């Protein structure tokens, strides 16, 4: 009666954008220019990043379908047409050739094809030749569901020259998983300047069917985030384990007979576990985001393996960690059938492998025999505080952007986590400090996308304040604010910490000073002056229901309503349920069966002992 | 008017026995003689186990506390003299001495000393001295707190002699966890034997760090159970392993140097998991169970680690299992640097380590030589159908006893499980067979006590037809069939192995031929004859609450409650839940608001598509 919550988002503050069941995939961003380009199957599309509802399917569009031959080569004898068979776009990077244009990679029909093209999704003309583009190894995925990575350098790759980093499996049938470079080309004048680089072909040490999640460059280096099968795991079972790993931007390889492989690649295990003698591990991770701003942080969901019990949970990691598990001890098993030790550093070569050079081939080669050969750190990257931000049982956490918020007249910061999940919900999860510890509270659940279609897509633009999500029907932009919309009471309102409750208007707005915020939970009651009592009234033995909300809140429905009743002659005291007098509902409604003089009188509600709602019940005698 | 069951059991099928807070541990059972003995601080208890309110405190006990300077010494080393300066009976045994008598050990103010007494709780004379008797070091703990086992045997030892197996900590301070043979005496002579027989001291290739929960002399051996620190997943982490080791009665040690160790000791881990590509482990043992007339079968308890996210599982294992990975290959760590490998059985000596003869000290050299350095088996034994009978989420299970119902059918049978939970429950999990795959159900769960007070005993006498509980301040005795007074539904009787519903008198009652019964849930339409049926009336639209259960029992909350409405204009249709009409109770209610005429109708309320009650709904 009091508290109704209109359900969100699969019914302004949601836009929506489909041209049919395309298989949406891989964002990129350009605030600048208000744009969002979407992949999907043989095609890219240029979203209004504003609002993607005012896009127009035949006009933001560019059809890039396989030829017929390789759509022949691809069929064979027997695979699918449909899907498998069509040309899905997996990398769009901005890139820098005679001004600022897009490069692009989709899979081709089993052929992995690349292109530039102009902002405005246009072709460059027929005579415009681009260096590079298709030649050499492929630089996406041949199968549309590989988990795939790439990012477009531009600075700090050797002679000064860009190149696509990339980590990638190709086929399944053959097992060549690879992290890459492309060759170095002077766009200007279409010479190849330096060979590929690439992971030594089969090397099970250094990567052994991972599963890529993303990629950026940082520093003088660019870190791959990836699962793989747990190699210094196998002496006790099968597991999978997260990795980071590293190249240095300059690496030009060895000498002359391994001169195609990386002369810097290291790859440390991520720990993310909850503390204790026995520490409990989520070991396989799903996504990782970066703030655009902050280039020190990096936000993972990771999983326990998916058979048998299953949790989820969400860790941080400070760059400064990452590159302490790669200034640390080396991993090492010595014989195949040794344990996994540190090295001692004594025995490490000078200089240290996974250093940056300008000319690796001058490295030593007893440098380029160990690093080959100790591409594991022993360290695990420690996650900060030791604890998940926030973890969560008998859920998949998938996808996820971090927010960040300032209130700086009161000196409270917030991170906000928006995490998608298998069934199509996003959790809001915000964190904050309290007493030197990081605490998280699940703030809001609403829902993306049904059960049945899977989120493959997640960004955030702080420019539209907006929240973009990919499945294979349709893309949705969520507002990540709703703070009129969703919250009419000030006991929601106040636990978010983009909202704030204005007890003159009597509704939840956008947080600015003066209103009640309490998203740490640390003055519980601040919402009592802002219950309102409802006065109501009911005849003589007349069945009479006293509800706070509508529905529960999903966040909130796990928690204890206790009702207390204070009525003339009788003290307060809590309300015991009897079959034919007092019932619950599962919304922590009240319903009272065969009213009576005795039971008008003031009802109060309270969710965890903090006051919910209240109610004034008047009775006649009929 | 409403299906109602009252609560169970902490409150005529419920008997309680209690002299004060004396930590009730340890108990035997002989079913011949009406007794259940249960050990206490400073006390040993004989109670009646048709009735165990029949026995009275001052009766029906022995004292056995510390002597004085026990106690005194006790409290020098540092320890609490309130509680863990007490004597804790943690050993009872049956034991022939001039007739059945009782082998007792306890803690002893840590200074673990044992007895021999009568049955009746008696000491025997002073002047009769029972040889072997004295120092409990090596056959009970030092501390109330230990996770201890032992078994006597009358049988197999050497020389026909008979002896105490034990598993526990031979120091209290310093760390010595020992598996452990008393010495070899003749009682009726007085003299020594054959010394005794230990583990290698201080080798944490046999022990690190074990808690026992289990031992039993099976065929020509004594099996242990345990979880321990896992030695072989070192260079992985840190985890805590399930194991079943073994010995030969037989065992008379090897040649000189060490003729006070074990020549046959093996041990394997126990595999308790989900059976996948990825299996699922739930690695640390917490309670086995052994049925008294069947020694070919164990049911145990496993955990995951108690930190972080939780499960448990019950697994069973039959003997053959445990004896494949003792005749299986041998675990091997050649270099403290090396890989955990299968050993070559071309590399294995003969006569196969660990496997039985009169004269252990003629075994050649060799085979001492590899069993003292291959105590592990490669192999982890098999559980059954390679999944738990049962696993929980969020639960810790601990203690556990396992009742056998012949059907005479077809040779079929039930299995009914009864698991306590850390919280003070009793799970009751049936497990039957069809076309040759296993199933489970769990079919009750009651409180056994409180949250607070945990369950430290359980044991089970088929005579009686009553499980026995020990806590921190009773004993209690349930029946294991409650069938009348639990379930007053059919919907709940016929799920109970145990229990029929009769329609004549429209009740349930203990199971005979002829009273409805679905075990297995193969006639879901067996209880609508006698579901509850009821017709109510809603005046000028008032909110309307319809009901079946006055509390829905615990094990039916999981399952989903859906109501549908017939209607002579609408038709038979799911009522969907809309939040401005339609409102769920916790309880599997329906909450019709804003009652109106097409409202009018029946409504039949089904959990998880069976039928449980049905209205006549009329509107004026
Ligand atoms: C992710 O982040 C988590 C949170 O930050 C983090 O949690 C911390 O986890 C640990 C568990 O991993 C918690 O517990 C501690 O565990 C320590 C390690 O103990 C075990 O490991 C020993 C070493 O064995 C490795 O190293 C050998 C030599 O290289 C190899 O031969 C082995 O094969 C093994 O290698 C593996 O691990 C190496 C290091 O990770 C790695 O290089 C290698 O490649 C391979 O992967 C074992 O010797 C030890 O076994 C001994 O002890 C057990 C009893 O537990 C016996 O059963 C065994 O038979 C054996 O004798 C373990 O298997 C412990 O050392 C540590 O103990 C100290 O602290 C506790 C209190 O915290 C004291 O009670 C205890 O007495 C110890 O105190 C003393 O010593 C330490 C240093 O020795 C000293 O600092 C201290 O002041 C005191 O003097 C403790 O139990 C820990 O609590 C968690 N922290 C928090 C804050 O929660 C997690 O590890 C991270 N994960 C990863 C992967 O990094
Ligand atoms: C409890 O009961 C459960 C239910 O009954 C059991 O479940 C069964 O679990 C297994 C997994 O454990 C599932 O199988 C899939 O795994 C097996 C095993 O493969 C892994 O192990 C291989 C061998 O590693 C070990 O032996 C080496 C040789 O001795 C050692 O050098 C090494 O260090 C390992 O040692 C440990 O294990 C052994 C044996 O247990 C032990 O003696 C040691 O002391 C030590 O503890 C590895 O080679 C595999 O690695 C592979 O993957 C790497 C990438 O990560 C590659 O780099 C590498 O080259 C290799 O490819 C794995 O780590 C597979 O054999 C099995 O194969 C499928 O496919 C083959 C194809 O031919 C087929 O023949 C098989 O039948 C199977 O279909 C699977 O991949 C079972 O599915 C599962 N069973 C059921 C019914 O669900 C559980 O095992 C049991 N637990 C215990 C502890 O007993
Ligand atoms: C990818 O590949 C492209 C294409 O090759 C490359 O771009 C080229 O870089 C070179 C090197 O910087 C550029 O060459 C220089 O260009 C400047 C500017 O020239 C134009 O503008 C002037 C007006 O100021 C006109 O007079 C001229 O005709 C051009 O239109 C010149 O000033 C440079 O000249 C010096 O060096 C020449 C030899 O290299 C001499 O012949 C000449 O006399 C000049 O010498 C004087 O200055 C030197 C220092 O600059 C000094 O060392 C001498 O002693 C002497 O004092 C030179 O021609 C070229 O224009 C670029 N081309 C394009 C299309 O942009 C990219 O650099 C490459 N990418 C990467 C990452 O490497
Ligand atoms: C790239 O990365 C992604 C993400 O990490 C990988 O995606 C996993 O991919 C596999 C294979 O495609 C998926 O597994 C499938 O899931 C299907 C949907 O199953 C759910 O829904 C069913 C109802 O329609 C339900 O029955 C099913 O239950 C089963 O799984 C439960 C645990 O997941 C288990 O408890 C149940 O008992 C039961 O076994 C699921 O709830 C299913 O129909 C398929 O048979 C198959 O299982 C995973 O869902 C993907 N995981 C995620 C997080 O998206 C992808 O494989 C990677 N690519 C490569 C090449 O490796
Ligand atoms: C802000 O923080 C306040 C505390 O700092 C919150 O108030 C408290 O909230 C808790 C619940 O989180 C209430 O909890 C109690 O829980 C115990 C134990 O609970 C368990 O056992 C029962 C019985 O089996 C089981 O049913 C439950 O599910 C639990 O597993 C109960 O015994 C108590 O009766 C009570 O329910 C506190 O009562 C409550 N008040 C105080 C003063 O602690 C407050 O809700 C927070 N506000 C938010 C988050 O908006
Ligand atoms: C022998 O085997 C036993 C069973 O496996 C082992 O038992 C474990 O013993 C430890 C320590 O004695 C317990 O840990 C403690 O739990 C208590 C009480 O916990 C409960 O109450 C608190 C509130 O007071 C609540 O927060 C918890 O959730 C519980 O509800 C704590 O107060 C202690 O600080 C400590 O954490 C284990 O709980 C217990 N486990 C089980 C399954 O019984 C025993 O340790 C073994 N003996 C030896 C010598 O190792
Ligand atoms: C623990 O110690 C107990 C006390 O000694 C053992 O019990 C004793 O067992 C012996 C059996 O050897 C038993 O003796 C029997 O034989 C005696 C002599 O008999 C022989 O002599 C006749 C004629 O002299 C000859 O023809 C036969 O071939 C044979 O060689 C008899 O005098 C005696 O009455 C009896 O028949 C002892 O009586 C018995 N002692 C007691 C107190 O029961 C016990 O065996 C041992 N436990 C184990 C497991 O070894
Ligand atoms: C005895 O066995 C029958 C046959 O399985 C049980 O009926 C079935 O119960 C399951 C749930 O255990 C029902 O499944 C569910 O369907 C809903 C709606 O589609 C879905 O949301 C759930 O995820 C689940 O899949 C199933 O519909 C139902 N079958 C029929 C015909 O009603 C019955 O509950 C068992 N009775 C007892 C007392 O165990
Ligand atoms: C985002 O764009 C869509 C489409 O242009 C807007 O939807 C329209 O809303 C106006 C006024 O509310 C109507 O007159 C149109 O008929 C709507 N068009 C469609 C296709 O529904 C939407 O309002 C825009 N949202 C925002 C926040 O500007
Ligand atoms: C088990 O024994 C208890 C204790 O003797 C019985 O409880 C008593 O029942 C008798 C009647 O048989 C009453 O006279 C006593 O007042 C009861 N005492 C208590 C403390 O309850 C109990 O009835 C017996 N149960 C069975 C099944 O024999
Ligand atoms: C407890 O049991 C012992 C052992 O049977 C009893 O002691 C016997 O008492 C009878 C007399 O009734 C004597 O003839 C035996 O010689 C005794 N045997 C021993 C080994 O002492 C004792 O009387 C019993 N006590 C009670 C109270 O029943
Ligand atoms: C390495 O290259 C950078 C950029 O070209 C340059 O600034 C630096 O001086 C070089 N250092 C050496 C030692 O060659
Ligand atoms: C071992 O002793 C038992 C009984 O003591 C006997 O039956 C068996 O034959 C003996 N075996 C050998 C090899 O002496």
């Amino acid at each position: 009666n009091l508290y109704y919550e209109p359900p969100c988002c699969t019914g302004e503050h949601v836009q929506d954008f489909s041209c049919g069941p395309l298989h949406y995939k891989t964002f990129y961003m350009d605030e600048r220019n208000n744009a969002l380009y979407v992949g999907a199957m043989d095609r890219i599309f240029r979203l209004n990043l504003r609002n993607i509802s005012q896009s127009i399917c035949e006009r933001d569009v560019l059809i890039l379908e396989p030829t017929g031959s390789d759509i022949l080569n691809c069929v064979s004898k027997g695979k699918r047409e449909k899907v498998e068979c069509r040309n899905h776009i997996r990398v769009i990077q901005p890139m820098n050739f005679n001004g600022q244009k897009l490069y692009v990679c989709g899979t081709n029909a089993h052929n992995p094809k690349d292109y530039v093209i102009n902002a405005n999704l246009t072709h460059l003309p027929r005579s415009q030749y681009v260096p590079g583009i298709g030649l050499g190894i492929g630089k996406c995925p041949y199968d549309p569901a590989d988990n795939s990575t790439a990012v477009y350098v531009e600075n700090g790759n050797p002679f000064g020259l860009p190149a696509l980093y990339a980590g990638t499996n190709a086929e399944f049938t053959k097992a060549d998983s690879v992290i890459f470079r492309s060759d170095l080309y002077n766009l200007t004048n279409g010479r190849k300047e330096a060979n590929f680089k690439r992971t030594v072909k089969y090397d099970s040490k250094l990567l052994d069917k991972p599963n890529f999640v993303g990629s950026f460059e940082i520093g003088e280096f660019v870190y791959f985030f990836f699962r793989e099968h747990a190699v210094e795991y196998i002496n006790c079972g099968k597991a999978v384990y997260s990795r980071v790993a590293r190249v240095c931007k300059n690496d030009r390889g060895g000498k002359y007979m391994i001169s195609q492989n990386w002369a810097t690649y290291l790859k440390a295990r991520m720990n993310c576990s909850i503390s204790s003698e026995f520490p409990f591990y989520f070991n396989e991770i799903q996504s990782v985001y970066k703030m655009p701003t902050d280039d020190t942080k990096f936000y993972a969901t990771f999983t326990t393996n998916t058979n048998g019990l299953i949790g989820s949970a969400v860790c941080s990691y400070d760059i400064r960690d990452i590159n302490a598990a790669f200034d640390g001890k080396f991993k090492e098993q010595a014989t195949s059938n040794s344990a996994w030790l540190p090295v001692l550093n004594s025995k490490v070569p000078e200089p240290r492998p996974g250093t940056c050079h300008n000319d690796t081939a001058t490295l030593p080669d007893s440098v380029l025999n160990f690093i080959r050969k100790h591409p594991l750190m022993d360290k695990a990257v420690d996650h900060e505080f030791g604890n998940p931000v926030f973890f969560k049982r008998d859920v998949i956490l998938t996808k996820l952007v971090v927010d960040k918020i300032r209130i700086d007249k009161l000196n409270q910061e917030f991170l906000v986590y928006f995490v998608a999940t298998t069934s199509g919900h996003i959790y809001k999860i915000v964190q904050f400090m309290h007493y030197g510890q990081r605490h998280s509270n699940l703030v809001d659940i609403f829902e993306a996308s049904p059960h049945s279609e899977p989120i493959r897509e997640m960004t955030l633009s702080h420019k539209t304040g907006s929240l973009y999500v990919a499945t294979d029907h349709q893309v949705k932009q969520i507002d990540i604010a709703m703070c009129a919309r969703r919250y009419d009471s000030c006991f929601r309102c106040v636990s978010d910490p983009y909202c704030g409750w204005d007890k003159d208007v009597n509704a939840c707005r956008p947080y600015q000073l003066g209103l009640l915020q309490d998203v740490a939970n640390e003055t519980s009651g601040i919402c009592d002056t802002s219950v309102l009592r409802k006065k109501v009234t009911s005849s003589y033995g007349q069945t009479l229901h006293l509800s706070c909300f509508v529905k529960m809140p999903e966040v909130l429905r796990k928690k204890q309503t206790r009702w207390y009743h204070h009525s003339t002659e009788k003290g307060r005291y809590e309300v015991r349920y009897t079959p034919t007098k007092y019932i619950d509902t599962n919304e922590g409604g009240l319903v009272l069966l065969a009213v009576n003089e005795g039971d008008g009188g003031r009802y109060d509600s309270y969710l965890d002992g903090t006051l919910l709602c209240s109610y004034g019940v008047t009775v006649d005698a009929h």
